[PDB]
């Protein structure tokens, strides 16, 4: 299952999502119509190159064909990235440059920013 390879930056959806509840996890809310997302399109298939490497997914969402995740998260701004820790979700607060990725998962600088506790998707009580 999911043996080979293909593209570092992985496709989550409204499905996929539960992924993320696992291990460690980079996401990043991007926009066809929005120009600044064209200038990380690159900054990011950079940084997924290391990614594997340092032992972290990269996956990427689209806020077009997935109107669910979209509110599954509320972003308002855009881009914005996103690290999942094994469920313990962290806000990106950084300049979203290759190099400055790397220290924010090598020097594990997420330890240094408030997480959030907003996501209670799965066990419904109604």
């Amino acid at each position: 299952g999911s043996s080979g390879s293909s593209g570092n930056v992985r496709v989550i959806t409204d499905e996929n999502w539960r992924e993320l509840l696992e291990g460690d996890w980079m996401i990043e809310f991007y926009a066809p119509w929005c120009p600044a997302c064209q200038n990380l399109q690159p900054e990011w298939e950079s940084f997924a190159e290391w990614g594997e490497d340092l032992e972290v997914n990269i996956a990427k969402v689209d806020v077009t064909e997935q109107p669910g995740l979209s509110g599954r998260f509320i972003i308002n701004a855009l881009p914005t990235i996103y690290h999942c820790k094994d469920g313990e979700f962290r806000r990106y607060q950084g300049p979203r440059t290759k190099k400055d990725f790397i220290n924010f998962i090598s020097d594990k600088e997420w330890k240094s920013i408030e997480p959030v506790s907003s996501w209670f998707s799965g066990p419904s009580s109604g």
